[PDB]
């Protein structure tokens, strides 16, 4: 055990010098000990990026090679033993790790409750973890997957969720690709609210119509907005009081269908789960004076949002949603067990 | 007069059909007559966005045109005769307009209580504003300004501030460059708060200081982020009980000596007022947990704040920063008739 760990992690920052572990280059995959604030865990499967795992592909195949799952099992051996993690040196992309704990630190910031042997699954990016490759058991092309013997680092940073005994291990991480939703959802709706929801069918929307309900309660008002009018009764059976039919870049025909369902109050609260871009503003227009609009999606730009309200002199507070919150993975499979309907269409759309 | 305007102007948009009037590449720039909920204003001055002038004037200078001014102009009444304003074709920029009323229409969403006559600034981008220049008195390059004879249309809307007659043109038009900042900044700062501000110096920095030092109050604690020990004694002057030295970019010596500052109890309030990219991360690891982090400028990115708080377990609230909010025109300008330290700052630098 070695004492005063940081919790960023930088005391396992090799080079460049006085960075942070994601920017840096080369971390301190050493797992023969570990530090005071930090977590050992035995990684058994690697979930690679997407973008990152084809980049890595389409480069051994133009090099070339025949075997690919050989070529890139030595491929993510060499990486994270020579820089520490996998982190695409082209792109900078990681991925999240599946693994039981091993060793918890005295010192390390317990998030989750876990104990050692818990089946954890990461959620910080492996562009940060130090990760150490024993054996790559298999190599998975169809899947970006990685069946391997190996250790992660989790710092008391990091974040992560125990996998629960009643859920299979693939829905359960489902839950957690928009387990930040609801969480934060939920502390925005208070009773009465009107909340309107761009993109109330999908997955987070789905979540994000049960919660907002929840909290606006039995004289709220939850107002979807979806594209097709098949997806009007998930809307309904997940939450939604009323849905809007509309495309989520029609800011004008939002803003009247809102305008005419609330007697031109609009709404308390605006959700924005669709991931289209161009939506800032439709969701900006929806809200009443000093309403408080919720961007989720990673398509949301911070200028076109901004500009967007001083344009048209909306004074409302913009959220830049995050992925993380307290207890957002215990929160999310919580809702999923008390509703039985919304469990239903999880476990049918994404198991 | 017409009846029936919409508020966000949709009724002037010629082309394409159903999209708002900033989105929107052709605009109906008419001013025979207009619509009930509608302000006409007789243009004296068009401001237009730094780059979108430096890259018109570049585009021109990159043409072969010998009397630039007169190209300048030309281009400036060919966009605005085609497209009905002056939105940039190439990047989406605009800018921001001086003038007088013209007329008021009857249903006008009325903000600041201003008659036909009165001196206004547009707070709303040029690149929603329908435009109808007559003429160009002239072009001013190295002030990116075009002083015209036209009128522009203001929305019931648009944004737009009274100019005072107690002060210099250009005083107050360098303070509602940043109105929103010190309107913000007293929502988000209560008593007895650690309020860190990044980028304390610069034109919303010294703003911010003084505004979260008054919310904050004696037992406050206003701390002040610079990159140049330069700029410490106007941190210190504007409010900040303590001033850090370190680039906004550097997260660690940030995060650092905010803790030692604090005892560990980190900031309250963490405000980002540096026109500087990856500053996301140093302004998240500045906040204590659910500490309120507000984004102001516009190099922020969204996905690298998201991202930020997520890779380091940061249950923080993150806020795209507005640049309008109630009132902030009149705020502003007062808290610089009530601050002479900020009057003085303002009047010797903008
Ligand atoms: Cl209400
Ligand atoms: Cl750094």
């Amino acid at each position: 055990m070695k004492s005063n760990g940081c919790r960023y992690g930088t005391h396992r920052v090799i080079e460049p010098k006085g960075v942070l572990p994601q920017p840096a280059k080369i971390l301190n995959n050493d797992m023969s000990e570990i530090w005071d604030n930090e977590m050992l865990i035995d990684v058994i499967r690697l979930n690679i990026d997407s973008a990152s795992f084809h980049q890595i592909k389409n480069k051994l195949i133009a090099q070339g090679h025949q075997d690919l799952e050989k070529a890139f099992a030595e491929h993510a051996i060499e990486l994270t033993n020579r820089t520490g993690k996998h982190k695409n040196e082209d792109t900078g992309s990681g991925g999240m790790f599946i693994g039981r704990v091993a060793a918890i630190g005295d010192k390390f910031e317990m998030k989750e409750e876990v104990k050692v042997g818990d089946k954890i699954a990461s959620l910080v990016s492996l562009s940060l973890t130090p990760l150490k490759i024993n054996k790559v058991k298999k190599v998975l092309l169809d899947k970006d997957q990685m069946e391997i013997e190996g250790q992660a680092i989790l710092f008391s940073s990091g974040v992560y969720a125990k996998l629960p005994d009643d859920l299979d291990e693939n829905l359960a991480l489902s839950v957690l690709d928009v387990a930040g939703a609801p969480a934060q959802v939920e502390r925005l709706v208070k009773p009465d609210d009107t909340v309107v929801i761009i993109g109330a069918n999908g997955k987070s929307g789905i979540l994000c119509n049960a919660v907002a309900k929840e909290r606006a309660g039995i004289c709220g008002k939850v107002i979807g907005v979806v594209r097709n009018e098949n997806y009007i009764p998930t809307c309904k059976a997940t939450g939604c009081d009323e849905v809007i039919l509309a495309q989520a870049t029609d800011a004008i025909t939002i803003q009247k269908e809102v305008s005419r369902l609330t007697n031109g109050k609009m709404a308390d609260v605006v959700i924005n789960v669709v991931n289209t871009e161009d939506t800032e503003l439709p969701s900006i227009m929806a809200a009443k004076d000093r309403g408080m609009v919720y961007f989720f999606s990673m398509a949301t730009s911070f200028t076109k949002a901004a500009l967007g309200a001083e344009g048209i002199g909306a004074d409302v507070d913009m959220m830049i949603g995050n992925g993380y919150a307290h207890h957002h993975s215990e929160i999310a499979l919580d809702l999923l067990r008390r509703n039985s309907v919304l469990m239903k269409i999880f476990k049918e759309r994404y198991a």
